[PDB]
This record gives structure tokens, C-alpha cells and sequence, in this order.
């Protein structure tokens, strides 16, 4: 078990003990994001499982957050159970708090309150004065999202938490981190984190799927024509045949799907492009209709030119094109 200062990955999820001096933890790395913690008459402790970012990005250029919790826990002392993380330039540290122990946080008085995940959370900001940073000692701001009432399992919708803190003028900086996260102040406890699921990207399955015809696409390359079997659509016959439309994208992650087929039994390839990066590539592995999926891509809000290209044939294919999906 970790019982001093690490940081890491554990299975994809990078994962971080901190405590300062005084009483004793134990951090216990299972699957997933989940972990199981105790400690033991500490001054601060912390145990967390989320993401690490570079600090280059804002939380709307990485996407919307999502995280489904569930954890025994069992604070003796002033303790929290949060999403919790931090911003640079600003520095913030940041929690979304669904439960504590004996003391409710953080003091002070409201500046609104937001409705989210069947509960109410009132929201905050604090100051901390020459206090331990990921930037060391420092002064910054922290931001709050409190529960009204306890809960230890769920979902966190952290974006909307965000959107509310800029929302009332808590202006976030590029993200550094977003972590279940759970912390004893003074105090002794343990917890086991048996559901800990951060979500980048996805949504509900109904927000609507926009889907383009690749017959209204615009055609490129030597090629490129319409065809009506097995499908109303296009046909890339050759190396540079491709079809291209720009899209506008409104979230920043996206899944794309793509019906089409090979003309014979033989693997057909298909690139795909979005503001001129290849993204990746559609798989048809025979003559029939099939729809091939690239989940999650990060491309980023804005307008930008989706590219469909042939890039790998050699005479023994050709790439039948009906539609694209943008999820
Ligand atoms: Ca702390
Ligand atoms: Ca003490
Ligand atoms: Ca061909
Ligand atoms: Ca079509």
C-alpha cells in the first residue's frame, strides 16, 4: 500500500497521496479509478484518483467532465469527499463536495447556488494565505460547490459546476487536474472508493446526432462520382479521391460514424481528416453496408473542413461512402 507522498498512473488514472507531517495514511490502488484509503490523527491528507492535464487547456477545450461516483465513508473528524482539482494562471484549487464529516464547508457566505444531479449545491470562494500549492506555498483562491445535504454516490456533472463558478465571475485558469478526491483535516477515517468514473467527451445519448449524406459532400480528387448501389452515396476509386464538408462543432469531442463498404471482399481503408489532421481510420472489411465508429476524438469547438480520403489503394478496392454520423 502507498503510505507516503507519491504521484503516478495507475490504470489510467493518475492517482496522487499528499499529506504534511503528523499521524499516518494508507492508500490502497484497486481498478479503474477506484481506491480504498484510511488515516489516522493527520494534520492534512489527501487521496485522489482523476486526470493530470498539461495546463495548456481550459475546461471547455478538453470537453465536458462527468464523474459517477460511489464510496463508503467513514470520516471521524473533519473530512471531505469531492471532486476536487486546480487551474494555473489562475491558480485556483476547486472542490465539488457531496459529503463531509462533522463540519460543513467552507464557512462564509454563499455567492449562488446551483441545481444539478438531484441536489443543490451552494457555491463559494475562499482565500488561503501562504499555503501549500502545486506551485508551492503560495496565496490563491479556492472554489466551492456544496452539497445542502450528504450523499456518497452519484453523478457529478463537473462542467455545469464550472459554468456556474465563471458564471458568478470565478474565472478559471487551464486545468491542471480533476480528481475524486477524498481529504481528512485533524482528523482520523477511511473510505473505500468502489465506483470512480471520469468521463471526458461523452454525453446522453439523445443530444442529437447530425448526419451528413456523403452525396451532399463536396467530391475531390481524380475519381470521385456518385453511385446508387448499395446505397445512395460516393465511391473513392483511387489515392486523393475524397469528400470533405466543413462542420461546425459545438463540444469539443466528438464520435464519428461512417456507413459504407468495400466494393468486393477485400479490406477497404477510409482516412479521416478534421482541420486538416489526420484523425484516424474507417474500417470496411467487405461488400457489405457497415457502420465503423472512431469514438472519442478531440478536435475542439469550431468550424472545420472533415476530410473522408482514400489514402492507402493499389487497385484491389475501392471505399463506397453512404453517410456520416457526427455524435
Ligand atoms: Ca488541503
Ligand atoms: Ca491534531
Ligand atoms: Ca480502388
Ligand atoms: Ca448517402
Amino acid at each position: 500500500a502507498i503510505t507516503s507522498n507519491e504521484i503516478g498512473t495507475h490504470d489510467g488514472y493518475d492517482y496522487e497521496f499528499w499529506k504534511d507531517s503528523g499521524g499516518s495514511g494508507s492508500m490502497t490502488l484497486n481498478s479503474g479509478g477506484t481506491f480504498s484509503a484510511q488515516w489516522s490523527n493527520v494534520n492534512n491528507i489527501l487521496f485522489r484518483k482523476g486526470k493530470k492535464f498539461d495546463e495548456t487547456q481550459t475546461h471547455q477545450q478538453i470537453g465536458n467532465m462527468s464523474i459517477n461516483y460511489g464510496a463508503t465513508y467513514n470520516p471521524n473528524g473533519n473530512s471531505y469527499l469531492a471532486v476536487y482539482g486546480w487551474t494555473v494562471d489562475p491558480l485556483v484549487e476547486f472542490y465539488i463536495v457531496d459529503s463531509w464529516g462533522t463540519w460543513r464547508p467552507p464557512g462564509g457566505t454563499p455567492k449562488g447556488t446551483i441545481n444539478v444531479d438531484g441536489g443543490t449545491y451552494q457555491i463559494y470562494e475562499t482565500t488561503r494565505y501562504n499555503q501549500p500549492s502545486i506551485k508551492g506555498t503560495a496565496t490563491f483562491q479556492q472554489y466551492w460547490s456544496v452539497r445542502t445535504s450528504k450523499r456518497t454516490s452519484g453523478t457529478i456533472s463537473v462542467s455545469e459546476h464550472f459554468r456556474a463558478w465563471e458564471s458568478l465571475g470565478m474565472n478559471m485558469g487551464n486545468m491542471y487536474e480533476v480528481a475524486l478526491t477524498v481529504e481528512g483535516y485533524q482528523s482520523s477515517g477511511s473510505a473505500n472508493v468502489y465506483s470512480n468514473t471520469l468521463t471526458i467527451g461523452g454525453q446522453s445519448g439523445g443530444e442529437q446526432a447530425t448526419r451528413v449524406e456523403a452525396e451532399s459532400m463536396t467530391k475531390g480528387g481524380p475519381y470521385t462520382s456518385n453511385i446508387t448501389s448499395p446505397f445512395n452515396g460516393v465511391a473513392l476509386y483511387a489515392n486523393g479521391d475524397n469528400v470533405s464538408f466543413n462542420h461546425s462543432f459545438t463540444k469539443a469531442n466528438s464520435s464519428f460514424s461512417l456507413r459504407g463498404a468495400s466494393n468486393n471482399s477485400n479490406m477497404a481503408r477510409v482516412d479521416l481528416r478534421i482541420g486538416g489532421q489526420n484523425r484516424g481510420t474507417f474500417y470496411f472489411g467487405d461488400q457489405y453496408p457497415a457502420v465503423y465508429t472512431i469514438n472519442n476524438i478531440n478536435h475542439g469547438i469550431g468550424n472545420q473542413l472533415v476530410e473522408l480520403i482514400v489514402t492507402a489503394d493499389d487497385g484491389t478496392w475501392d471505399a463506397y461512402l453512404d453517410y456520416l454520423e457526427i455524435r
